[PDB]
């Protein structure tokens, strides 16, 4: 079967404008997929149904204990 699911889930504070073609265009409070973390500056991950470069600025580790 698949068991064990790796990967970070960022999500993004706001809209980003990738310059690049090669880059990941989200908008604010979008869930990502950051796997690939060489490169502190920019990031690799998918959101939606894409695969592309994140910056490590518009994006932060998701972190929110609720209890209710």
């Amino acid at each position: 079967g698949s068991s064990g699911s790796s990967g970070k889930v960022f999500r993004a504070l706001y809209t980003f404008e990738p310059r690049t073609p090669d880059e990941l265009y989200f908008e604010e409070g979008d869930i990502i997929y950051i796997t690939d973390m060489s490169d502190t500056n920019w990031w690799k991950g998918t959101s939606k149904g894409r695969t592309g470069l994140i910056p490590s600025n518009y994006v932060a580790e998701q972190s929110g204990p609720s209890s209710g």
